[PDB]
Order: C-alpha cells, then structure tokens, then sequence
C-alpha cells in the first residue's frame, strides 16, 4: 500500500559532465512513476541541467530550503521561489547541516512548516549519533527529533521521514536491517501515537546511511522501511540496481 | 581610474516572470562593460534563468560560497562546482550570513580561499554594529573583519570589498556620504599597510548601506566609495538609474 521512496543525495558533488554521464545512465532505467518514487536532489545550481536532462519519470528536488520566507535573507532558497521553479522536494535536517551549520530541530520543524505553507514535499531527516545510542537513548532522542515538527504534518503522502544513524553516515557502518527495522517500528509508532493510525501506516520512513547496491534488498525487505536516501551510492551508474530493489 | 562596480543583490526575492521582466528592462540600458562592473546576484536557483536572459554585458555570480570543497556537505555549493558552471562572482560575508546563520571572520576567511583557489571573484561584506559605533569601535571592528581575509587577496581586481554599516540598517540612524567615506578611506589605509600602496589604489571599495536612486551619486563621487552592493533598489527597474550613476 506504502509507494516506495528511492532518493539520491547528491551532496556536494558533480560537474556538468559527470551530471550528463551519471543521467544518461539513470535514464535507461524504465520503471513506473506511479508505483515507485524516485528522487534525485543535485546541488541548487545544478538542478536545472539536472531536471532536463533526467526523465520526466524522476522527480527532483534540492538539498535545503530556508525556514524564512522571501525577502532579505542572502545566499537562502526560500520555499515559496522553489514551489514557483516547480521544484517538488526538499531535504530538511540532513545531519551534515546540523552538523556543520548547527541547525536545530527548531530550524526543522520552521523549514518544514514553510515547504508545507507553499505546497512542497519534504524529506526530513532525523538520528541519534554513537555516544547517545551507546547509553541506550536512540528511542528517547529520535521522540524528541520527530516530536519537533510531526504536528506540522497535514498530509502524509507529502512528508517522508528519513532515520539516519549518524555513525551510518559515509562510513560504512550502515544499521542492520533489523537494528534499522526496530527504529522504523518505533518511529511509525510515535507517528500513530501523535498524528493517527492511519496516518502511521500511509507515512513513508526511509533508511539512511551507507546504504548500497550489496546492503538494499535486504534494508528494503523489512516491514517498516519504505526506501532509502542514498548519498555515496547514488553517485554511481549502479544507483539503477538500489532502485531496482525497490522494484 | 578604480574601475566602478555596481552590484545587484536580490537576495531572497524572485520568481521567474519577475526576473524576466526584471532582466529585459536591465538589457535596455547601454553601457560598455569594460568601463563598468555590473552584477547581479539571483539565487542560486534562479542562477541560470538569470544567467541567459542578461546580455553579456552583465556579470552574475552567486550570494555565498561553501569553506568546504566538493563532498559529503548537504545544501553547500563549492567553490569548485561555481568554477565549472562559469560562475564569476560570489558574495561572501553578507551581515545576514553572519546575523541569522553565525558565520564568523574565519568563515569568511576559507570562503575567500576557497574561492580564490577555484578562480572565482569575490565581493567580500564586513560593517560594525549600532553598539559597536555608539561605543566608538568602528575602526577597531572594521580593522579586525578586514585583517581576517585581507592577506589572501592576490589581485586586486579580482577582490571587491563592501562596507555594510549595520548601525544604520534597521535602527533610526542614518549614514551620509561623508561617513562612508571616512570608513571607505580606513579600509584602504589597512589595506596600504597590509598589501601594499599599488594594491590599495587598485581595489574596489563599495558602500553597502541602503542605496537608492535618490542618494547614489552623492555616494559614488565620494574619493573612495568605488561602487555598491545594492540590495532592494535593485529589484526594481529604476535600478538601470543606480547603475547610470557610476557610468
């Protein structure tokens, strides 16, 4: 009943020519937009070479969005200019924004608030790094990260939440797809306990973090788990394989 | 015999039938680009929109820049992927990049870098506080933004400095071309003392307060003010008017 969720994290990554070749690839990949959702998210001044030369059966969206509106905020791409551009997706709370640009579930919960006000999907990205899971506060943190937006939420085909492990995130070290599951089912269940059980069971969660062509049939399998946000893997030929088991 | 440099900085504002309109009234003004700097900054989603639909005449470039090269960065934009796309210009230090997302003078110093290194051309943003002049620090401050960034500028054509008076940016007070001027004129002074004589009479300094088609020229045919980083006058039409006052 859930429609699968493959999407490509592109990062900071990619020239014109690499985008060309990397596109030309995907393209030979036939399969039904209305069955499975596939999503790549190139660099913002990549997207309009990158949304002409993919497929109209792939979407498309960019890596962040402000939690302003329009007006004087320099170098941000606000929502209401990204829904005029057509563009459909956006990822929010990404670890590596956290990270290295200190976004707060404060931020997260504003930037999706605007993507929803101006009518744009959201990928929203949440997970408990090693030190926290290793004193057995995943299920405590992950609450308090989907808690700070997931009231937000009127439509539950339009939000897609992604758990990332924060030590699964281009290391390798990607979650088994048992430890993954159990977060999932967790997850979900806050969802049910906050939003309804129906709209627990329509919400798509993806697995983030080190997931790869040998790794995503069996993450895919798992009752819980809807797709991946693929980073590393999806700058390769071999991306068509991952979406293939999601076939 | 500086080369005058005018900027347009749309921030976050925008769709594609203003930018259309905007564009083609922008195109109707006749002036010789190797007299004159023109550009205009559109966000980094609208980059290419803009990018075709301004004669050639026009420069563009993009309101920020990441410290970090290409990889695992979600929502950045390299130095390296702007060199590439042809990208000539950035923006990097704007108040609002330091106000709402913290960057600090060591940001401002890698962007720079980063920059450089990829052979892009940058307007680099500094400017003191409503406190820090009532407590008669705006040399202090301005020395030590400009002393954060100066020392990696290796040509001085390449490099375009910008006094941001935040003290007169929503606050009551008001700037006057004489005190611009007087900051214009110790910004190149740190610059002599720092770089060298030759180089200081060769780099762009522009004002970066409010700028309107009323109060430009007196601006302009100040000694040292070389320019402007024109922010909500440039997105209007009468902004052709702005720039005939440094032709």
């Amino acid at each position: 009943a859930r429609k699968y969720f493959v999407a490509a994290n592109w990062k900071c990554n990619g020239t014109l020519e690499s985008i060309k070749s990397l596109t030309n690839s995907f393209n030979n990949l036939d399969f039904d937009p209305s069955k499975l959702d596939v999503v790549v998210f190139p660099v913002s001044v990549h997207y309009d070479h990158t949304r002409k030369l993919l497929q109209s059966k792939f979407s498309t969206g960019i890596q962040n969005v402000s939690k302003f509106g329009n007006g004087s905020y320099t170098g941000e791409v606000s929502a209401e200019i990204a829904k005029d551009l057509n563009i459909e997706y956006v990822i929010i709370g990404h670890w590596e924004r956290r990270k290295y640009f200190h976004e707060t579930d404060e931020d997260v919960r504003e930037k999706l608030q605007a993507s929803l006000k101006n009518n744009l999907k959201a990928v929203v990205c949440f997970g408990e790094s090693l030190e926290q899971r290793e004193q057995n506060k995943t299920i405590e943190v992950i609450t308090k990260q989907v808690k700070a937006f997931v009231d937000l939420i009127d439509n539950f085909d339009n939000v897609i939440l992604v758990y990332e492990p924060l030590w699964a995130i281009g290391t390798g070290k990607t979650a088994t797809p048992e430890q993954a599951q159990l977060v999932h089912k967790e997850i979900r269940k806050i969802v049910k306990d906050t939003c309804g059980e129906k709209q627990a069971n329509q919400i798509r969660i993806l697995y983030g973090g080190s997931v790869n062509t040998e790794n995503c049939s069996s993450l895919i399998q798992q009752e819980d788990i809807d797709g991946f946000l693929v980073g590393n893997a999806s700058l390769k030929e071999s991306f068509v394989d991952i979406i293939k088991s999601a076939m």
